[PDB]
């Protein structure tokens, strides 16, 4: 990140650029709190992300979206 | 409970005897913590 007339002063000569495009996510991540750490956060205080998947170890689309990618 | 004089000066003919054979468990409970709540008995500390 920089300001406009670095930005100009940049591509003059110095950097390359690459690209005129990119693609890029489109969406979120997203976390529930379902299931069993439910109750932990209710009854106890305390609640992990991935509860489902650590107890079992305890024994999308894109956008092409116009940039400046340079190199 | 009480002891063993006053067991006789009960039964003597103060308190009216019902039985004399009972029927008690012979065997206890158990207590496992394995699974849902093993986990929180690792990672926090608290399990139910």
């Amino acid at each position: 990140v920089t300001t406009a007339t670095l930005k100009r002063q940049l591509l003059q000569g110095i950097l390359q650029i690459d690209d005129t495009a990119a693609d890029v996510p489109v969406t979120y991540g997203e976390m529930v709190l379902q299931g069993t750490n439910l109750v932990t956060a209710l009854v106890m205080g305390k609640a992990v992300r991935g509860m489902d998947d650590v107890a079992r170890h305890l024994l999308p689309v894109n956008a092409r979206v116009p940039a400046d990618l340079v190199i």
